[PDB]
């Protein structure tokens, strides 16, 4: 896999920065893959860096959703919860998701 | 107390209807008293009526908060959670409160 060609529809080539910046805006249909990618990255990180990264995820989720209506935010969060369930993922700790 | 005079700052004279209609808009500073009043009323109700009333509370909370921004809604919900804690009340089941 030293060939630079890629046509992958995933987050495996996205920078940590860019993964943080999309917090709260990733489509529900992509949420299981996003969450798997975040967990993959975090599992590798020293805890100081992991905590920093988690803070960024929260800050970006907050910024990215602050101006949404509650109706639109809840619709997304419900869909996210369901997608995560179907992907056999760990339940959100908080329904406001990554904001919190 | 047959004297019709009253100057009570509470929800003891508010109709069930009007208590339902204020769901999601009651100020955090009044939330413990509101919740106590709702629990008082519900404890008396037959379960069919209680379920109907609870549905109305959810419907009104939804309508009353749908167009709020997430930022403003979260600020309120956090304050509500804290007020309820301080009043030694039962934790919200859901952070979205009565919407859900
Ligand atoms: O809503 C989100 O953006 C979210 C919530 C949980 C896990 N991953 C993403
Ligand atoms: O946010 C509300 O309106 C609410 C939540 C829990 C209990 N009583 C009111």
């Amino acid at each position: 896999a030293i060939d630079p060609f890629t046509m992958a529809k995933d987050f495996s080539k996205t920078s940590d920065e860019d993964l943080a910046k999309m917090a709260g805006v990733v489509a529900p249909q992509d949420i299981v893959d996003y969450t798997k990618e975040l967990k993959k990255r975090m599992e590798k990180m020293p805890e100081d860096k992991r905590k920093a990264f988690h803070k960024q995820l929260h800050e970006y989720a907050t910024k990215n959703t602050d101006k949404m209506t509650v109706a639109d935010f809840e619709a997304r969060q419900k869909a996210v919860k369901e997608a995560l369930k179907k992907g056999n993922m760990e339940d959100m700790d908080d329904d406001f998701g990554l904001r919190s």
